[PDB]
C-alpha cells in the first residue's frame, strides 16, 4: 500500500528545507513536478509554489488548474506541513495508487506550503496562541496580509507577498484553491465582509453559496474533529462557517478570488493551536488526508466546455451564464475554457461576448457522479 514515508521524522521544515525539498521533488519526478517562483519576501525569502500535473510542461485542455495556499499568518504553521506532506504524498503514490493517479492526470494542482516566509521566521514553534505585537502572524513590517487584498467593496503597493499573489492568482484561471489558518478548527467560506460592515453573526453569502456551502462541507465531513462543530470552544454547525457570520473582515485573500476572477477559495482553519509541536503532524495529517483529497476533487463537479468561433476557435473572455447565478459569469480562458462548479440539479447554461450574439440557452442535467464535469460547448456567431 500507500508510501506515506514523509512521516517517519515528524519536523517543520524550514525555508531551506522547503525549497531543497521542491528542487529534490523536480528532479525526482521530471514530468510531473515543476517549481515555479511567485516572488519573493520583504527579506529576500523566496516565495514558491509546486506544480504537479499529468504533464509539466503544458496543461491539457480543460483540464482544472487548482490551488492550495498555506501559512499566511506565519503563526498559524500546520497547513504549512500538511501541503508539504501532500506534495511528497501525491508524487509518490500516484503511480501506486489508482485513485490518486487519476486525480493527478485530471487536475493541474499547485501547492504553496508558505506565503509569509518571514512570518514564520519570526514565529516560535509551541505557541498555540500568536505572540505579542502579532509577531509571525503579519509580515516583517508586521501587517496582517490577510487584511491586504484588494477589497471588492473598494493597482499595487501592497505587501511583497500580498502583490506576489495577486499576480498568480489572475495568471492562470484558477478554478478551486482553499488557504490555510490556524486557531480554530471550521470550514470557512465568503464573503467575509458586506457593506453592512457588521462586527459578526451576520451571514453575507455569495451567489455561489449552494456550491460554496458544498465545498466547505465536503472537507468537514471527511474530518473527524471539525465534523463535530464545538472545537476550541467554538460553535459551528456542521464544523463551517460564513466568514463574515463568524466576523467580519476586509482585504482578504479568500473574497479576492471570488471577485476578482473565476476561483472559489475557502478558508480552512485546521487547529486550535497555531503552532503545535511536531509530534502533533503525524495525527493532522491522518485526519485532513480524506478532506484535502476530496475537496481537491470537487474541482471536477458542474460542467466545462469551450465557447468557439465558427471557425471553431476559442474565444478568450467571454462569458458563460448559469440561470440564477447570472452575476457570478465564468470568464473563459485564452483558449475558450470554462470551468462551472455546480451543485447537483439542472441548468440553463448560456454564453455571451462582445462582438457576438449570445448564444442561445443550454439545459443541461448535472449529476456530480461521474469523475469529471460535463462537457458542453457553445459556437457564438459575430454579431
Ligand atoms: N471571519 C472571517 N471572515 N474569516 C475567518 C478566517 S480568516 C481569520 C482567522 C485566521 O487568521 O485564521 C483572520 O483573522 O484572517
Ligand atoms: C494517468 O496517466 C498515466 C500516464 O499517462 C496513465 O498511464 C494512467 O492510465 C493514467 N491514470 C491513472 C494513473 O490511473
Ligand atoms: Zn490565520
Amino acid at each position: 500500500k500507500e508510501d506515506e514515508s514523509f512521516l517517519q521524522q515528524p519536523h517543520y521544515a524550514s525555508q531551506e528545507q522547503l525549497e531543497d525539498l521542491f528542487a529534490g521533488l523536480e528532479k525526482a519526478y521530471p514530468n510531473q513536478a515543476k517549481v515555479h517562483f511567485l516572488g519573493r519576501s520583504l527579506e529576500g525569502r523566496n516565495l514558491l509554489a509546486l506544480q504537479i500535473s499529468r504533464n509539466t510542461r503544458s496543461r491539457n485542455l480543460l483540464t482544472p488548474p487548482v490551488k492550495y495556499i498555506a501559512n499566511m499568518h506565519g503563526d498559524e504553521t500546520v497547513g504549512r506541513q500538511l501541503l508539504v506532506y501532500m506534495a511528497q504524498y501525491l508524487l509518490g503514490n500516484h503511480e501506486r495508487i489508482s485513485d490518486l493517479g487519476q486525480l493527478v492526470n485530471s487536475t493541474d494542482i499547485y501547492l504553496v506550503p508558505t506565503m509569509n516566509p518571514d512570518g514564520y521566521a519570526l514565529s516560535q514553534e509551541g505557541n498555540c496562541e500568536s505572540l505579542p505585537n502579532y509577531v509571525g502572524r503579519g509580515n516583517a513590517a508586521n501587517i496582517d496580509l490577510n487584511r491586504d487584498f484588494p477589497d471588492r467593496l473598494e493597482a499595487q503597493s501592497r505587501q511583497p507577498e500580498t502583490a506576489a499573489l495577486v499576480n498568480w492568482i489572475v495568471s492562470k484561471p484558477f478554478v478551486l484553491s482553499a488557504n490555510f489558518h490556524g486557531g480554530a478548527v471550521v470550514a470557512s467560506y465568503p464573503y467575509d465582509n458586506s457593506l453592512a460592515h457588521n462586527e459578526c453573526c451576520e451571514e453575507s453569502l455569495t451567489p455561489d453559496d449552494r456550491v460554496f456551502k458544498q465545498l466547505a462541507h465536503t472537507y468537514s465531513d471527511n474530518h473527524p474533529i471539525m465534523r463535530k462543530g464545538n472545537n476550541c470552544n467554538d460553535s459551528f454547525s456542521g464544523g463551517i462557517t460564513n466568514g463574515a457570520h463568524w466576523y467580519e473582515l476586509s482585504g482578504g485573500m479568500q473574497d479576492f478570488n471570488y471577485a476578482f476572477s473565476n476561483c472559489f477559495e475557502l478558508t480552512i482553519e485546521l487547529s486550535c493551536c497555531k503552532y503545535p509541536a511536531a509530534s502533533t503532524l503525524p495525527q493532522e495529517w491522518q485526519r485532513n488526508k480524506a478532506s484535502l483529497l476530496q475537496l481537491l476533487r470537487q474541482a471536477h463537479i458542474g460542467i466545462k466546455g469551450l465557447v468557439t468561433d465558427a471557425s471553431g476557435f476559442p474565444i478568450a473572455d467571454a462569458n458563460v451564464y448559469v440561470a440564477g447565478l447570472e452575476e457570478k459569469p465564468m470568464r473563459t480562458s485564452k483558449r475558450g475554457e470554462y470551468w462551472r462548479l455546480l451543485t447537483p440539479g439542472l441548468y440553463s447554461v448560456h454564453a455571451s461576448a462582445f462582438g457576438y450574439q449570445t448564444s442561445a440557452p443550454q439545459q443541461v442535467r448535472v449529476t456530480n457522479d461521474n469523475q469529471e464535469a460535463l462537457r458542453l460547448d457553445f459556437k457564438l456567431a459575430p454579431v
